[PDB]
RNA sequence: UUUGACUGGGGCGGUACACCUGUCAAACGGUAACGCAGGUGUCCUAAGGCGAGCUCAGGGAGGACAGAAACCUCCCGUGG
């Protein structure tokens, strides 16, 4: 019926910590995300300096990673119990992707730590089908044509049909 | 003994006194007014040299606190 190069899979689950500032809290928060997924994240810098945020320019501020396969599956799986498998219909961008937030890191089966603290984090999902990393591949690099690409509707769909998920208008 | 020069008289003023960009300038080049709009006496151990990877400004959509504005993601983006 349908082709199987045409089935959507997780991309990418991108988890971010915007602490904010530099210092106690964003080593904490790497702690908090590297144990969460095994990965050594990377620290993300304030572009511009804000005096209302109390931040400068070239400021650590906020400590992200991307995970990918299955280790990205099942994480994502422990956000959307967080969310009890419901989200928005305006979660889904136009692109095919999804996102939403956990206001405590602990929610997410891990033990808390008095040495490490309490921490919110962004999950984005970047959903695709086989064949996306030519957009991304040094030689020969191509674009992907206007069928394959996820449509917000085709993205609410597979999220109905994986995780049985609720879609609140 | 000296107490510059240019200058729509000289003085005051300015520097058109050594230079650079666009124009004037009349499609080679050259071309004047104390013509017009500006800039220079610096700065850099990299902002020099090579190589490698990367793509920018801006905008759209989305994502806990987060809002016009913090960070993350996708998309458009001939250089804006
Ligand atoms: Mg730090
Ligand atoms: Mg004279
Ligand atoms: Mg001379
Ligand atoms: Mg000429
Ligand atoms: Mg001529
Ligand atoms: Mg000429």
């Amino acid at each position: 019926k349908e082709n199987p190069m045409r089935e959507l899979r997780i991309r990418k689950l991108c988890l971010n910590i915007c602490v904010g500032e530099s210092g106690d809290r964003l080593t904490r928060a790497a702690k908090v995300l590297e144990q969460l997924t095994g990965q050594t994240p990377v620290f993300s810098k304030a572009r511009y300096t804000v005096r209302s945020f109390g931040i400068r320019r070239n400021e650590k501020i906020a400590v992200h990673c991307t995970v990918r396969g299955a280790k990205a599956e099942e994480i994502l799986e422990k956000g959307l119990k967080v969310r009890e498998y419901e989200l928005r219909k305006n979660n889904f961008s136009d692109t095919g992707n999804f996102g939403f937030g956990i206001q405590e890191h602990i929610d997410l089966g891990i033990k808390y730590d008095p040495s490490i603290g309490i921490y919110g984090l962004d999950f984005y999902v970047v959903l695709g089908r086989p064949g996306f990393s030519i957009a991304d591949k040094k030689r020969r690099t191509g674009c992907i044509g206007a069928k394959h690409r996820i449509s917000k509707e085709e993205a609410m769909r597979w999220f109905q049909q994986k995780y049985d998920g609720i879609i609140l208008p």
